[PDB]
């Protein structure tokens, strides 16, 4: 590819854009039932990074038909199709109340910390613009097992963009790194490990959730 | 800012783009007046190369109404980024030329001799149109050109830049190149050769410079399709 610098200071600065981000994904966050061992789930601070992703222009058509069904609820109109690979920078730092004791009740709550970070994706997404509204979405992970033979993503009767068959289609993401950090207190006991332990496995599953209703075909980032 | 890397292979081409430029800028070249020690300028090799510019947005408008009669030639809602773009990335020309040498006698000898130039350095204002369907980019101004004092807004279609075009008014575009230049190692030894080679480096420098004034530079612009 090429080599691009991109700063957009001024149209919305750094912070205010991680803000957007951290408060929508805070929206889902507090819009999700927590279990047994968590009390308190809250996206302390959002970075969207200083790397950003390997982006390659396949195909550019006229924008889906399924826009235009969606806004019978021209032209000018374009969308493109792009291959996109991240492996950067992104970190979402997230903060939790981890509830201690299953004997008795409420022994001791705990403050916690959980970073997320490192997030693999090679995906294709398609970016439609049209008057007014610009439509960014996230359709498929490039070497997802429907795309054999060639068969081209935009065919609207394909597994694709029907949707049909949710469960056989590989996930958008492929690799993310949860860490986690405890008081030095509690490192000792295994309690509190597995709790912790658990905790990560619940906010994997609930990031994967968030990406799949936000931004996986058929669900769409509008601006 | 963000580090992308942007790819437009399905749309061609590394090898097409590139030689594209390179027969436009034979045809300027070929199509220059040239002087009496060189005979010849040609293109040997183009290459856009593998880094880009650092793009920072300035703002953002509705097109210039020069684009629209520009289009009477022949849509909400269109529309402009002002771009402030600082390229130092690795373009890299490679240009044959003749060189004619006279000093004993007359029209004495010719000299294959290759030239390379490279590290252009740029920090300059483009504004990027789109309209249906087309995309318009265009070099307006150097970032320090002085009829930008005053924090006179360049898009004012009645201010300098945006109206006058004059050839010698406006700081040129490019404001570093770098040459260097190929020639047997037999005739490192004279002088004259050397001298005839910093002319030609020199002639060569401002060519080049024009040729991107009246391909990029504002009222000269690219147009990109999609039809
Ligand atoms: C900085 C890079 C400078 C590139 C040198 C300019 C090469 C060039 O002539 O570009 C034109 C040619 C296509 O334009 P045409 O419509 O065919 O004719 C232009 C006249 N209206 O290629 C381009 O447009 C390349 C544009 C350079 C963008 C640089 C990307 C980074």
């Amino acid at each position: 590819g090429m080599s691009f610098d991109i700063n957009w200071s001024t149209l919305e600065s750094d912070n205010r854009l991680n803000d957007l981000i951290r408060k929508h994904l805070n929206s889902y966050l507090q819009n999700t039932q927590l279990p047994s061992y968590v009390s308190n789930l809250r996206v302390l601070d959002f970075d969207l990074g200083k790397v950003g992703p390997a982006i390659t222009l396949k195909e550019i058509t006229d924008p889906l038909d399924e826009f235009y069904d969606s806004i019978r609820e021209s032209p000018n109109d374009i969308q493109f199709l792009l291959e996109v690979e991240y492996k950067g920078d992104l970190l979402v730092t997230i903060g939790a109340d981890l509830v201690l004791n299953y004997p008795v009740e409420k022994f001791m709550t705990l403050p916690v910390k959980l970073s997320i970070s490192d997030i693999g994706l090679h995906s294709l997404c398609i970016v439609a613009c049209l008057s007014k509204q610009l439509f960014l979405s996230f359709l498929c992970d490039v070497s997802d097992p429907a795309l054999d033979d060639n068969q081209t993503v935009l065919d609207p009767k394909g597994p694709i963009l029907a949707a049909t068959k949710p469960l056989e289609r590989i996930s958008i993401v492929r690799s993310m790194k949860i860490e986690t950090e405890i008081g030095e207190q509690y490192q000792g006991q295994g309690s509190v490990l597995r709790s912790v332990g658990e905790l990560e496995q619940f906010l994997f599953t609930i990031f994967k959730d968030f990406l799949r209703k936000e931004l996986a075909w058929p669900s769409w980032i509008n601006l």
